């Protein structure tokens, strides 16, 4: 469990920090589609929906390989696996790219080329809980310690990829001057079909009503949990140890209520009120 490295004010996992070198040579294509999110906000879920739309709704094509192979993770630079930049050299256009990078660290080529971006945000409480367990099972992140300890660091933005408040705000802001579909995890939970339809419209594609419903079922938590091509059980137990905490934990909005103590919840609400003061952004802590 290596410590974080700071780059341009952003805490990152050593392997990611390093990948930033080669990334300066990455060339974006006009027809690329970027999927950006703060960690644990629904990356894998929207990646599956998008790969299905691109594969015309064919499940056997989506089965072609694990999601992290179909949707390369830009910064990924894990031990004993192809770098993200590498995997992208051989990915057939149009490409689907995954990333958690803040605007400060995102390769300029993506902005210059006006690449469309699908962004997904989730209420901070659930993100914090989900991120704590992820720290437990993902052997690449530093020691999370106790939940109380973690939560403190989460509020200070002292975790991989940095501040969640700043991440969601910047992207929300950028969606004025750049083509950005800004989605909400909770909305996706509430009415899948309604959201996938916004996506289809965004990428400018269309599908038969019946194919649509089909995706809805195969992008369900239940389904994605059994599917080994999307539940991350195909990576070594030295990268991810699912016995500690499954990658697909609960898939619920509102589950934070069973982890936050009343004291923690009070401390967090006050803090959040200060940080989100002048922002038009609005999150639903439950359904
Ligand atoms: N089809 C789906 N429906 C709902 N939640 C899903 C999902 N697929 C994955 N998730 C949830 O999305 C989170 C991980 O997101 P990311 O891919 O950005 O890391 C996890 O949250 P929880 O651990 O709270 O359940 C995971 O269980
Ligand atoms: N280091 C293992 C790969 C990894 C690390 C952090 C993340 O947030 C993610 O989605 C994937």
């Amino acid at each position: 469990r290596p410590p974080l490295e700071y780059v341009k004010g952003v805490p990152l996992i050593k392997y990611f920090a390093e990948a930033l070198g080669p990334l300066q040579s990455f060339q974006a294509r006009p027809d690329d589609l970027l999927i950006n999110t703060y960690p644990k906000s629904g990356t894998t879920w929207v990646s599956q929906i998008l790969d299905m739309i691109y594969q015309g709704g064919d499940l056997e094509k989506c089965n072609r390989a694990p999601i992290y192979v179909r949707v390369p993770f830009l910064e990924v630079n894990d031990p004993g696996e192809p770098s993200g930049l590498e995997t992208l050299k051989d990915t057939p256009p149009p490409r689907l790219i995954k990333s958690h990078l803040p605007l400060a660290l995102l390769p300029q080529t993506l902005l210059d080329q006006k690449v469309k971006v699908v962004y997904v945000a989730r209420n901070p409480k659930d993100v914090a809980v989900s991120y704590y367990h992820f720290h437990r099972m993902e052997k690449a992140h530093p020691e999370p310690g106790t939940w109380d300890s973690f939560l403190e660091k989460f509020m200070a933005g002292e975790v991989s990829y940095g501040s969640w408040y700043q991440h969601v705000q910047e992207w929300w802001e950028l969606s004025r001057t750049h083509p950005v579909l800004y989605l909400f995890y909770e909305d996706m939970k509430e009415n899948p079909k309604r959201e996938i339809q916004k996506i289809l419209e965004f990428v400018g594609r269309s599908l038969p009503e019946e194919t649509m419903d089909f995706m809805v079922q195969h992008t369900s938590f239940k389904e994605m949990k059994k599917n080994p091509m999307t539940n991350y059980t195909t990576v070594p137990q030295e990268l991810m140890d699912h016995s500690i905490s499954p990658f697909m934990r609960k898939g619920m909005a509102g589950d934070w209520k069973t982890t936050f103590t009343v004291a923690q919840n009070e401390r967090f609400d006050a803090d959040y009120a200060e940080k989100m003061a002048g922002c038009s952004l609005s999150f639903r802590s439950e359904l």
